[PDB]
């Protein structure tokens, strides 16, 4: 026999099964309540039963648990203060969808050693600490296996621009315990996200692993808590005209016309200093009408900007983020605007 | 103590591991020769060493292995006849990337019962029978787990238009033993596929299973045999102007400027009779110059058109296909056109 | 670091999990029915509910499935012929507990030294399924804690041999086996170890094995109330009335069942397959006199008598020596006659 | 539906955390690796006659409490260092006796019948890594074919007990253990099973178990050349000079090492801990006269003497009765005394 199997494979190493991580780090009664409740609260937002604004906000990527926990500590205070106008959940994303650093799960030690057992442990550990302190977590799931390791700790999931059209990621979302947001495509196709909600609301089958770590078929029940995310395209799509047009196509498709607006990425034009602009336009809509907005997303860290090496504490090494002060302003701006909308 | 795990899952059933299927249906020496050889031949096309045309052709999707075998039986004689001008490899795709029928792996019995162990068995059996008879096989990998069950029998793989931009599908491609084609986006975005080749040529790490069925981290070494597939979008992109523009961009990104043209899907605009037209243009191109074309894709079946239910034998239940007579003319057209290119 | 792990291991290779084999060879309706029934029928003998004699009879070891099947076709006739007097169940043991040479049909199914265990295990399940489907139940020895997951669903009666009867894990195993189990006395004739094994196996225990899916697992057992002793001699033969009587006394004293099995082969025969008949005559004389403590016998039998080092002749053992088919007819006819009279009392 | 045939007598089969999960949480350290590699080699030297120190396997009958066990180890480690030129001291870290009652530390770590085996295996590995880290090698008995994948990398010396020495699979296991292995004589004093065991264990075999990832597996061994017998009595003790001589003669006749270990406890003490000293005194007299064929002894010792049905008292056995710490010092001072003189010849 000529060889035909694993020709271009350096190594296939066994990973500790999810059950191993769940044994060391069982979810606590407290994290369980914060998760269950935040998910329900978000459901109400998706389906129009509450007019609070869901704010997904935090670092572009997590590369340092200390800074992440310190960021949460400061955010927790504002989560409480604006709890009547805003439902603040923290971005706990472990990589960018990219060339550069491959994320915290792949490369937890920031040196190129790919210790993914440790990476996954750290991600779970972080997510339980956060929930335990009272800060819910959100994340993007890039693949169909990692969710088994910590989705139990996640109160809101994203499927990014580059995966919203992928069948298997829609099948994933259809079984995720948390509400899920589908982003529009990298060039501004909103339809792919609309179809994804359709798909995600039905029952599907996809492949993954059991909690015990073995190949498996997953039969989902459908996810009725999905929604669109406006993150821009060739041009930005945050304004009232783009919101109104999205809302119409949503209704026509017979899915929720309540949606979320990313202030960052292509809606800012990859310029962190324009997130405030977007949030200001969103504030104007809320004060006017803004019936179709249920959430915003905001890339934010202790220190503003980007760096290639993790030199500065609390500075992103993936996309550029606004800093803490700009975070106080933006959140305040949104809370006040939405106080007025809810008051009508 | 609120539940948070698997809230929207009906069932997670463990699957027979790949080793089980590999025990019942080990790759034979002759299939192993055919695959090894065929990957290498295709790799020569991708890199400009051989001017024969790769022809990926066959059903939109396999819904009946018996008819698929009979198809292959007719195709093989054409493979042999045109072996100096065309390298003919059969489409063995088990699903459309969507609605309705979930494909042969999910739903092998065509009634709705989701017998996945059986479907995986049937897919491997069909692929081994095809190789053993001397017909190489091609397919699309939609997830990161199914390759372990039968990628060893695959001479060419596709990442489809809906997944080319997906990070995890790029990582997968980087570790596939076969050469891989990346389709352009559903709206015509060629860049996502050019970036995909760049991405897939490097080492990555993604999650999957071992042959024994255990969750695994897999370290790839890069796939140097990737290329682009022009597939249409808002308008078709098969003509010389589009081919020439794409070649420049490929050169600019420093990747192979030899590409593949799908005669079906958004180039035929879902009209199966127009695939013959696309081939005509392609043939006229090759006759003038056609330096940048290394293959084409055709959707072809025993009988033409499509049907919703599998009533008629060898007739598609997914995208409509040209029938056997049109397939003969198309392949003769392409053989003759490329005979003249090669003779220059 | 210095190394400390796997220092004396040439390789550890993965095996197909039990489910892969149970997928290919699912137990049939009629195989299920035969297994259940037979286990129940044997239980009744263990516990004095029925006076039929269990006869565990067949090759010392299976080295050729085709031979095994032809053997089963002939025995089947007699199983049916003598169904009112004898419960005939075939021996399907895949190795002798050795000590250098052929390591059995599971380990070495090709009989050339390759160790294709995936294949052996499939072949063994395949044979046990075909035997049951034809109306012949099967018996075997389980040497380890993992093999029973592959084919115990096809076994109507199992043995724990002389060399493992005292082993704590083998007793815990037996406590979780679905079939009734016979515990052999020690190689030097020690009966107490088998008496203790009955009491031990009746309780609930825990041991390590694999799930059907092939992963490390803890097995919490329910207890096996259908165990009994097997007299197989040792320093001296223990098939006669006097030995049977001393054993029954010790068994009653421990509060376990005083119904036992007698091996006519191995050390009771002194490794001479022609003495198997003599032992059966003795057992038959006992059954005629009284023999109330006997529920079964064991007999090593094959198409062709004797043994051989290489598998040259069809139907002849390459492990212990067996009586041939003619002698089998005598033996079974003899025991059926002696027990017919017992059951008439 | 079919008649049922599968797991009729099973309460449950719960899947287990795989060895890799414990190996991740508790990886062997560089210093523990050195001690294990070095101690294994030193013991091999003792087995093959290259060093004349006495291997002393000493410690509790069974470990029911790691705190007590760690304290016992700190005390023993002093005498390990003190007597290093005369005795090779290694701690007994047995997790159960091969038995109904308490099922051991691995099976039932919480001593209350809850059977939390993931925790038990976690605890056993932890204690063993802590012992090697403080500088005290560890010995244990392997009762099955699976547990070793969880912590054998931390064992410097292995026992196969009296009740398993004759078992085919246990001998096959032994042939793949990274550590040296002592085989005990049978519960009735049969020495031959142990001598056969050494022979068997020195060759390559194939037995079934699990990969480190927990998957059903076939294990191919390279043989264990470092095996020896352990004399632990029978119907009568077998520690004296005469029994030692006759054993050495049979060992030589079989072509295997005539160097042996004497267990001072169990059937050599007549199951009476007060007699372990008697046995140790005789062995000492032998070492002073000649004692050439003795390479080790086994002593059942704990912080406090005797035993108890329930774990009320700290550092007192709940399995076999042990000598207390005072006696332990007395016994070790004696052996070091006797062997200093033997080594000086
Ligand atoms: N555990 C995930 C669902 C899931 C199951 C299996 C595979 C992947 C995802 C959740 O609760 O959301
Ligand atoms: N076995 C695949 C590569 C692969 C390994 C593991 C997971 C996914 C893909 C091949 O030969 O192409
Ligand atoms: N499946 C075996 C019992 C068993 C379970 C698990 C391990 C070993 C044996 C039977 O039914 O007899
Ligand atoms: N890991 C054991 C050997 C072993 C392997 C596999 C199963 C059982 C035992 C050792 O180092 O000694
Ligand atoms: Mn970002
Ligand atoms: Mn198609
Ligand atoms: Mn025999
Ligand atoms: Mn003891």
């Amino acid at each position: 026999h000529y060889p035909t199997d694993d020709i271009k494979i350096k190594e296939v190493k066994e990973l500790l099964p999810p059950i191993a991580h769940l044994y060391e780090l069982p979810i606590s009664k407290e994290a369980s309540g914060l998760v269950h409740r935040t998910r329900q609260e978000i459901s109400d937002l998706v389906h129009g039963r509450d007019k609070r604004l869901l704010v997904i906000i935090g670092p572009c990527s997590i590369h340092d648990p200390k800074a992440a926990l310190e960021y949460a500590e400061r955010l927790l205070k504002l989560r409480k203060q604006y709890e009547n106008e805003l439902l603040i959940v923290m971005r706990v994303y472990f990589a960018k969808p990219r060339v550069g650093w491959k994320g915290l799960i792949n490369d937890p030690h920031l040196d190129g050693t790919f210790d993914i057992n440790f990476g996954l442990r750290q991600a779970r550990s972080l997510l339980l600490s956060l929930n335990n302190m009272g800060m819910p977590a959100s994340t993007e799931f890039l693949d169909m296996i990692t969710p088994q390791y910590y989705a139990d700790l996640i109160s809101w999931g994203a499927i990014g621009a580059r995966t919203t059209e992928s069948q298997v990621h829609r099948e994933l979302a259809s079984g995720l315990s948390c509400p899920v947001g589908f982003k529009n495509g990298t060039d501004g196709n909103l339809k792919i996200a609309i179809d994804a909600i359709g798909a995600a609301s039905h029952s599907h089958h996809f492949l993954s692993v059991t909690k015990a770590g073995h190949s498996a078929i997953v039969h989902t029940g459908g996810n009725p808590d999905c929604h669109v995310i406006l993150r821009g395209g060739k041009e930005p799509n945050y304004d009232a005209e783009h919101v109104s047009e999205a809302a119409e196509q949503l209704r026509a498709a017979g899915v929720t016309d309540k949606l979320m607006i990313d202030c960052s990425h292509a809606n800012s034009r990859k310029d962190y200093t324009r997130q405030m602009e977007v949030a200001q336009d969103i504030a104007a809509q809320l004060e006017q009408d803004g019936g179709n907005i249920m959430g915003v997303m905001v890339e934010s860290h202790l220190v503003e900007g980007r760096q290639d090496k993790p030199e500065v504490y609390g500075k992103s090494i993936t996309d550029a983020c606004i800093g803490w002060g700009a975070t106080e302003e933006l959140l305040a701006l949104l809370a006040g605007a939405n106080k007025k909308r809810m008051a009508r």
